[PDB]
């Protein structure tokens, strides 16, 4: 037993990681076959970055400009093209380390894991979730850009974030692995603000199930209440509002517990209005959304990979 | 910027995880040149754990009573040993991606990361402290046992736990890679208990240094204190008390942020004293212990592996 926030095991994601720089920059790309994908703005210098023209500065760029290093190893750049944010470098050898992959743009709200990566090396590896905003609230140093996000399903690794940007606010903007942006923003530095950052009600209701599993079972309470009235109270303090969509993805947690969805929600309720108390849940004194329904299951029946 | 609970890369490990089997009990093994370690209590049945003896238990083994699986690949199992409480199985084959590692004894509050597997197969990492009173507060399902906590510095991998059981607290105990437990349990299933599970005084103060890095400034006082008034206070609140020794690792920190240590131990004083008052610092209503002050300054400063 026991529950704690955890990261998808990293080794196949470590060894796709290389170095790229160009000019005078030098940040992360992901070597997948003989394709290395990286960050745009890698061919801009400090100054450009406030207003590129990303067009014509690729211009002003051939293949030899890129130095692409795969751990102490170099690769050939005999291609580049840039798609959307991302550019796409076609080198001359395949990653014999490419596991079975696929690029997946993710919704708000859902996790993965982050490899936070530093000249090409692996520095550490943490769980997040996809802000509604299309923030995420990571841990990024000068130099991180290019490391990716990716979720593991047995044995296929599906890569859906790479990082981009760090915003004056402090939270983080990227893109999918096609290049598209996740929210309204855009690799250029200027102020750029994100809406309001609301929690995930259905990943809290995950969480409370997890508690239930695992004896925190205090906040239950004699109530219930209608999805119309959870949603009224939900929405007075920023939190998503709930579909009939996500009390179809609790059904297995309410099976497993004898806790119907709706019942739940009557604790949540409770909590919002009379808040904590001082007391914790599962060691923590607010509420977790980092928790997907799926995360839950996986976590408490044992889920394992090749 | 920003603050994660981050784990280390597991790739270096994921590679040296074996399933083995003895008669009708499977667990977890570490597969490091041709030798591989377990927990001996692989070798009982459900009734036996109740109180093993497992000397007269291992007399009725013979080496071809165990199978180890790499995967999907057997290794011949050419010698056992019984090494207080691992098994170290001697293999014909070397495995071919042992890293450079060696085997440390960690004292109470250094963290490490925890490689949770199950059948031989990596299903998630996380990163923990040990508690002063030396168990872990872990994520483990049956299965489990075996499973294996590490640090990496560099290229060097540190394994440092091998997770051997729950106790009926739902707190986890297991041993070094030697096989000598941590605090005063045995790998028997009966009535355990642990002492108090005080909090980490220096691990706290690594993380208000942190909070500063990153902004959060609110609960700096203007007062100050001294080590024993300091630890008077911290020792009512089942705070583990603060030595010179702790004083200096903090230094470097203390330099960083042009904050004294001791004017930092008054900040969390008042904070014992007086409550959060529903605030939070990096995201957290309550006060985190599970960095050390070479987790901080680490992730502050970008540091990466190969
Ligand atoms: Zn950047
Ligand atoms: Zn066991």
């Amino acid at each position: 037993s026991g529950f704690r926030k955890m990261a998808f095991p990293s080794g196949k994601v470590e060894g796709c990681m290389v170095q790229v720089t160009c000019g005078t920059t030098t940040l992360n790309g992901l070597w997948l076959d003989d394709v290395v994908y990286c960050p745009r703005h890698v061919i801009c210098t400090s100054e450009d970055m406030l207003n590129p023209n990303y067009e014509d500065l690729l211009i002003r760029k051939s293949n030899h400009n890129f130095l692409v290093q795969a751990g102490n190893v170099q690769l050939r750049v005999i291609g580049h093209s840039m798609q959307n944010c991302v550019l796409k470098l076609k080198v001359d050898t395949a990653n014999p380390k490419t596991p079975k992959y696929k690029f997946v743009r993710i919704q708000p709200g859902q996790t993965f894991s982050v490899l936070a990566c530093y000249n090409g090396s692996p520095s550490g590896v943490y769980q997040c979730a996809m802000r509604p905003n299309f923030t995420i609230k990571g841990s990024f140093l000068n130099g991180s850009c290019g490391s990716v996000g990716f979720n593991i399903d047995y044995d296929c690794v599906s890569f859906c974030y790479m990082h981009h940007m760090e915003l004056p606010t402090g939270v983080h903007a990227g893109t999918d692995l096609e290049g598209n942006f996740y929210g309204p923003f855009v690799d250029r530095q200027t102020a750029q603000a994100a809406g309001t950052d609301t929690t995930i009600t259905v990943n809290v209701l995950a969480w409370l199930y997890a508690a239930v599993i695992n004896g925190d079972r205090w906040f239950l309470n004699r109530f219930t209440t209608t999805l119309n009235d959870f949603n009224l109270v939900a929405m007075k303090y920023n939190y998503e509002p709930l579909t009939q969509d996500h009390v179809d993805i609790l059904g297995p947690l309410s099976a497993q517990t004898g806790i119907a969805v709706l019942d739940m929600c009557a604790s949540l309720k409770e909590l919002l209005q009379n808040g904590m108390n001082g007391r914790t849940i599962l060691g923590s004194a607010l509420l977790e959304d980092e928790f997907t329904p799926f995360d839950v299951v996986r976590q408490c029946s044992g889920v394992t990979f090749q």
